[PDB]
Order: C-alpha cells, then sequence, then structure tokens
C-alpha cells in the first residue's frame, strides 16, 4: 500500500562515474510529486550516506570489494527495514551492484519472493569467469544460492545470504552476454528472454510466460531489479553500457504496466542512470523521464488513463 | 471513387502556432501529384478561408468558441456537398477541432457511417472537464450523441449535431489520456486501443478487431480522422503534443493499408501537421513525408508494389 | 565449417559511387578478426581485381553491361571453387548485381540450394521493364529460370545459366517496389514478405513460413543474399536507395540468427555497404558494425551469450 524511495547514489561498482548523481536527477525529475500522485502514498527515505571503506585492496581482480560489499549491507539494512513495515521499496540508485542489498535486504522479509531482472546484461559474473573487476556485473552471483561457494569469498560480502535460486529468476532484455555468464545460466538452466525471444514472442507473450513461470504454482512477492540500459539507448542513452537493439518505451511500460496488474509488486530497482554520461543534456532527459515513466508505471499510471 | 482535398488551414483550436501551413506544407510535398497517380481522380477543394469572430469571448474557459464554431460550421458545409457527390473527402487541415466539421458534414451525408480516430489522445474534453480551453481536445464531445446535454452548450457549435454512437467509435494509439476523458470513455464502454493494446496484440490483430466491431453486423461508410501526433514523434515531430512510445511508420501505415483494403473509406482526416514546430528543417519533412505517405496508403499504394 | 571472405568491391552495377569500398569498411572493421572468434575457422580470400571492358557500350538501356557481365563471371568461378572444397562463402561486397556471379557460382556446386533474398527490393527488374539501366536491379532477373528469354541477351551475360526457380527464393522486407518487377513476382507466384506482411505476422512467423517453404519437402542448401538497404536506414543509412519504415536491427538478427540455427547456411552475401554515402561518419559506423552483427550472427554469434 505504502511506498519508500530509498535514494542509493552509490557508485564504486563500475569505474566510469557520474551514477551517485541518479537519485538527484529522477527526484529532480519531479519523481516523488509524480508519485504520489497515484493512488499510493509516498515515503522519501532521502538519500542514504555511504562509508568509504579506506585502503580498499581489491580482492585478486575484483576493485572496491569492501566498499561496495559495506554500502550494499547498509541498503539491505535499511531495506529490510521498510519492508519490515509492509511498504514497496523503490530503491533510487547508481550501479546494479546496489541490487545486492536492495534484493538481500528485501529477500531477509520475504525469503519465497521472485526476481524479473530486466536489464541488456545478466550480471551474473563471479569473482572468477569475470574480465576485469566491476561489480557491477555481479550481483546475481552474491544472490544466487547455486552460486555460493564456486568462487573465493569476497572481503566485504559475507554478511550476504544466497537468498535466490535459478527457479525464482527470470531475464528480459539480454542482448550482451559473455561467455562465462553465458555458460552459468545455461548450466544453471535459468529462465530468460533475450531480444531474440522478445523479437519472436512480442513482449505480450513475454509476460503471460516470466508470469506463468515464476507465479504459476505460488504467488509469491515480485522484486522488480529495472536496469536502464534494458531500454534500447535511443531512450536511455545516459548509461554505462549503452547497447543497440534494446527494450523500447512502449515495451519497458508493457512490463511495468503488467507488473502493477499483479499487484505483487513488492520492492522495485530503477538503477544505471547516469547524468553525466549524456552526450547532451537532451539525452538525460529522454533517459530521466523514461526512467520515472517506468516507475510511475509501476504504480498503475496505465496508459489508458486514470481517474480518480 | 473520386478524391476531393478540402484545405483546413485552421488553427483558433490551440495555443501554439503554425498549424494552417500544414495544408501549405503537404501540398508543397507534392501530395495531390502523387495521390492523381493513383487509381483515382482528384479534385483539389482549394483551401478554405475562415471568417475571423470579432470580440471573439472566451465561453467559460472555452478560448476562441465562435471563431472555432463558425470555421467548423463552414468545413461541415463544405464537406457535405461533395460527400453528397459520392467523393472520398481528404481534409489537409491545422487542429484536430476541425474534424468538427469534417464529421459532421460527412455524417450529414452518411448518418451510419464509422470513426476509427487515430492519435494519442482523445479529444472527448467537455468545455467542462477541460483543464484550460483549446477546443483541439473536445471533437469527440460535440460529436458524441451520448455528451450532448452534459455541458454548457457553445457560443457557435450550436449548427452541431451529434451524430456518432461510442459504438460506432474506435480509438488506436492512445497514450497521453486525462483523468476526466479516461473517465468518460470507461463510463461510455467506448472501444480504444492504447499502445498497451498494440504492444500486446500487435497492430495486426488490432484491425482485425477494430474492423470486427465497427463492421460486424452492417457494412457503413469509414471516417478516418488521423492525427499526426498518434506516430511516434520520432516520425512526426512536427506537432503541438507529441508524446513518446507511440505508433511507428510501419504501424500507421498497416493501419491504413488495410483501411483501403475494406473499400469503405468515405473520409479521411490528416490533422496536427505544424511546420513551424519542427527543431530542423529535417523534422518537418519527416512529417510530412510520413503524412503523406499515409494518405496515399489510404488509396491504394500498397508496400508490396502497385502495377497499373 | 569452414568460411572464407570473397571481398567483392565491384561497383559498376550503380550511378552513384562508393561501394567498391565496402569489403574496406567491414574487413576495416574487424570483420575477420571477430568471425575467427566464432566456433568457426575464416580463410580471407582477400579481393578480387576486376578487368574493366574498354568501350563498354550500354546494351540498350543497360548500362556496363560487359564490365559487369565480366567481373560477376569472375565471381561465380570463384565462389564455385571455394564451395567445391565445402566452404560457407561470405561475400563482402559492393552492389548487388555482384550477387549474380556469387549466387552462379554457389548453384554450380549446389544446383538445388534456396535463396532467402533480404532486401527492400526484388532486383528482379529485366534488361527491358527496367527504368534507367542500373543491374544493381536486375540479378534476380539473370538468375530466375521462368525469366531466361523474356529479354534481349546481354553482353557478358551469357555465361550465365538461370539456376533457380520462383519456388526457392523467398523475398524478405520488401517495401519499394515498381510496377514491372511487381508484375513479375506476381505473376510467377513467388513467396515474399514484404514489410507489410512482417508488420502483421511479426518477423518470428515470418521465418516459419520462409523455412516451411523453402525447407519443406527437401533441406537443401541456403544462400542467404542480405542487402544492407533492407534495414531501416535507422540503422544502415550508409546505401544507395534508402527506405524508411524498414527492417530494424532487431529483426536484422533473428533473421540471421534463425539462418544460423538451420545449420544449412552455405553461401552469404553481405551487399551495398556505401561508406561514402553517410552524411556524418557516425552513419558509415551505424551501418558497418550492424553489417558485420549481422555476419556474426549468421555463424552463432547468439543474442544470450556464447560459451566456449
Ligand atoms: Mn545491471
Ligand atoms: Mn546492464
Ligand atoms: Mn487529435
Ligand atoms: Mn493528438
Ligand atoms: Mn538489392
Ligand atoms: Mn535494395
Amino acid at each position: 500500500k505504502p511506498i519508500e524511495i530509498i535514494g542509493a547514489p552509490f557508485s564504486k561498482g563500475q569505474p566510469r562515474g557520474g551514477v551517485e548523481k541518479g537519485p538527484a536527477a529522477l527526484r529532480k525529475a519531479g519523481l516523488v510529486e509524480k508519485l504520489k500522485e497515484t493512488e499510493y502514498n509516498v515515503r522519501d527515505h532521502g538519500d542514504l550516506a555511504f562509508v568509504d571503506v579506506p585502503n580498499d585492496s581489491p580482492f585478486q581482480i575484483v576493485k572496491n570489494p569492501r566498499s561496495v560489499g559495506k554500502a550494499n549491507e547498509q541498503l539491505a539494512a535499511v531495506v529490510a527495514e521498510t519492508q519490515k513495515n509492509g511498504t514497496i521499496s523503490v530503491v533510487l540508485g547508481g550501479d546494479h551492484s546496489m541490487a545486492i542489498g536492495s534484493i538481500s535486504g528485501h529477500a531477509r522479509v520475504h525469503p519465497d519472493l521472485c526476481v524479473i531482472w530486466v536489464d541488456a546484461h545478466t550480471d551474473i559474473n563471479t569473482p572468477l569467469t569475470a574480465s576485469s573487476g566491476n561489480l557491477h556485473g555481479q550481483p546475481v552471483a552474491f544472490l544466487l544460492k547455486e552460486l555460493k561457494g564456486k568462487f573465493p569469498d569476497v572481503p566485504g560480502f559475507s554478511w550476504v545470504t544466497p537468498c535466490i535460486s535459478a527457479k525464482d529468476i527470470v531475464y528480459i532484455g539480454l542482448r550482451d552476454v559473455d561467455p562465462g555468464e553465458h555458460y552459468i545460466i545455461k548450466t544453471l538452466g535459468i529462465k530468460y528472454f533475450s531480444m531474440t525471444e522478445v523479437d519472436k514472442l512480442g513482449i505480450g507473450k513475454v509476460m503471460e510466460e516470466t508470469f506463468s513461470y515464476l507465479l504459476g504454482r505460488k504467488k509469491r512477492p515480485i522484486h522488480l531489479s529495472f536496469d536502464v540500459d534494458g531500454l534500447d539507448p535511443v531512450f536511455t542513452p545516459a548509461t554505462g553500457t549503452p547497447v543497440v537493439g534494446g527494450l523500447s518505451y512502449r515495451e519497458g511500460l508493457y512490463i511495468t504496466e503488467e507488473i502493477y496488474k499483479t499487484g505483487l509488486l513488492s520492492g522495485l530497482d530503477i538503477m544505471e542512470v547516469n547524468p553525466t554520461l549524456g552526450k547532451t543534456p537532451e539525452e538525460v532527459t529522454r533517459t530521466v523521464n523514461t526512467a520515472v515513466a517506468l516507475t510511475l508505471s509501476c504504480f498503475g499510471t496505465k496508459r489508458e488513463g486514470n481517474h480518480k
């Protein structure tokens, strides 16, 4: 019933910078003002203040493992608190590595939740199969149960508890996956929808199946982790890893409009909005408004109209 | 069998200006020259000359109610004359408020026609539920029978006669509807196809249903009122109310190509082309050529080729 | 199992110039370097050196009939040699008129191959029904059996042997067909998929049918002749005959990804990349990378990932 924006302007997740300005842009985009305008109430948790672990030594390859392990541990702590009160937790953040704290904290109250991860990537690189070391590409690794133990524990993420099985997570939009990640998902029979399947089935049937897969038997809580680079660059240019032939505005919306319809949206995740990475101030607006549009959608803003 | 372009460079419908240049752009785009090249004959009625009602006092909120009531009254007068002769009336115009005279005049000869209103809006705001007062958003209100009487009669539109029921009109492309308009359409069980339904069913099935709904029982005449902002801004940027995630070139065409196939196209409506509103001369070309493409399409120009 | 790039920087096919730089751009785009990175081996045949027939007198209308007849005769000669060794022949070339030597040479080793011609055109103009005389629009004419004899034999193409029936070729993407070409395809009951059919069925079903049509009975070798202007100009602007409302990146790929899946790709054809025709160096990159993406795709580069 209630909503709670938890700013998470973290950044250490990846090399490029400018992702901590995300909650700023979105909020500056009047996000909370339009969201209240829905048949929901909104409590802004305000942005979190992350402590930066000194002499953060790159564990093996993994850059900033402590700082990141920590800033995340803090989010889960906070995400678990608001969820514990029965509120949908929208997390305005920086890089997807902050999905570690989001989900975990969410998973702590509802161990049986499921994940509809929308992104053009899998972010399932273990600190081993990972080329270079930017955690914004390892989330699913720290969370998947079937993966724990298959890589060296990282300094600062021990607090985590693999909380979801491969039968609880579904991917949508994939188009730029690595050899390792591909292996891992294939090896674990994870249900996904690469842009190939979409092009084939049409976003319409993608949801019917994503839903008949995750909510077929039981009807548990849903954790939507929306990565902005999931929608074609023509719509979300202000990101770090833009990939053409992606999801469109109308698709990103059919996805959110459908998640609303279920009535199970428990925890959202709007990540990767990088204002700084806009070739023109316009690109940052196109990204910020369709990031917001998406949010509002998850809360009822249908495209056919909404009367009180 | 014959066609008749009726320029309608009216404008008072909305605030922004530059819509009276539409028939000029379109015609300047060699519209009539390519249209003749079809298996049809074309008679250009030339642009209408609209009298501007002096001291046009904003009735309640409704801006320029007289001037607009009048310019429209004139169109119907003219649209009824050419229709009365058995000719398909293409109306190159300014704002959609000129759809009042178009349909009315059309409806006068064929009371049983039906409407396939393609636009990203509903234009069903009554002079009451309407925020601000630009008639380019009230057409469907002056025409729907079920609505007459539910708002103060406006100075200059009395001549109108609500000529169509909610079972005679279908919407295609909707994406930016108001609370009032949404209420009204929902309250009147009007058949519509928001971008949601499209994304789901795919433009292909949208037509089969729009057709099985309007022409299921009888096979009456069709009045296509094509609003240019119905196609994504990426295609029709030169408009006043651009809304992302709209109909694409290929969709606007499948729509027209299908209407041709029925063989019932009686009266067309190409509205909202605003040359002035192009950030670059290019945007006005992209709008003018795909506005034309659309027209030609309504007349047989299939995408698989056309041999004499 | 093995692949062999055969540069074919020919050009005389059409008026505009800059198509011989295609193999240069593509290769310069690291085409062969990424292609080897597949589960395939690659042998670059290097670019061909075409002799230019002196005093090439425009036979009737057909411009440069000798030069073109010859440069093509050479390709078939070469395409037949590598195919004769059991290698998939990718032909980096200029204008589609070089598809004459490609297919012919291919057809010589496998007379029973079939053609999936992806383009926005039919290239089936006979030296008679053809307006102006640029052979880049007559290929299918020199190859179709049902057409041989219906036009004056051309100086330099006699070596050709119509090698495919209208039941062996399928079209995908059509949107700008002439009166003659339309006639000819209609008159010969050729299976095609104009952008209309795509918009209706969705690229997904287009392949199931293109496949159930050509590979229904027997499962013969496939000859994909990919014309770059088959994908909307927004993706392949660097061509000579750009036509809006075309195939998109995701569609061009679903097409290639599917052809890979069959396992019958015998001979490819990447034509019409014109570096010179890019309004901005960017347009030439957008064209060269999605031309390459396409190639890679035909060889296994799925969008869900590829692990060794
Ligand atoms: Mn991500
Ligand atoms: Mn991503
Ligand atoms: Mn309108
Ligand atoms: Mn509109
Ligand atoms: Mn071609
Ligand atoms: Mn072509």
